[PDB]
């Protein structure tokens, strides 16, 4: 991971980090098992919920997180640990964090002209989900 894809992937993200609610749209929808561990969420119509202010609220937060991590790339791995601290007790499994991965290709590929970052965001997911998995 070096400067020319980190600047790559940064300059693919600026296209869509004003729409946190579609990309936790399409998480949810590509794993709802993730939905289900929200108590605002869980046992609701994710088509009916999409465009309401706590789901904003929510969408804001995971996706504003995200966004810090992909600013200060390569230094990411305080922000992982924080991430672990949080998330570790709330039973995350390794295919709920693939299915997150899987959903967020999914609404880059669907939203942006993608062929031409795929490499970089390989290069970028693979080390951060490596990173994740080496702790949780
Ligand atoms: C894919 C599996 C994931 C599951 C099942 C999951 C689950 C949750 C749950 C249950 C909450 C609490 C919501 C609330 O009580 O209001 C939450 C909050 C949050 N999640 Fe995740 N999450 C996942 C992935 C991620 C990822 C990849 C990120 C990285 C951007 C992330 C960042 C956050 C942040 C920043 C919060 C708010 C702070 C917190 O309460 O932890 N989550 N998530």
């Amino acid at each position: 991971l070096s400067a020319d894809q980190i600047s790559t992937v940064q300059a693919s993200f600026d296209k869509v980090k004003g729409d946190p609610v579609g990309i936790l749209y399409a998480v949810f929808k590509a794993d709802p098992s993730i939905m289900a561990k929200f108590t605002q969420f869980a046992g609701k119509d994710l088509e009916s919920i999409k465009g309401t202010a706590p789901f904003e609220t929510h969408a804001n937060r995971i996706v504003g997180f995200f966004s810090k991590i992909i600013g200060e790339l390569p230094n990411i791995e305080a922000d992982v640990n924080t991430f672990v601290a949080s998330h570790k007790p709330r039973g995350v499994t390794h295919d709920q964090l693939n299915n997150f991965r899987a959903g967020f290709v999914s609404y880059m590929k669907a939203h942006t002209d993608f062929a031409g970052a795929e490499a970089a965001w390989g290069a970028t997911l693979d080390t951060f989900f490596g990173m994740i998995f080496s702790k949780m």
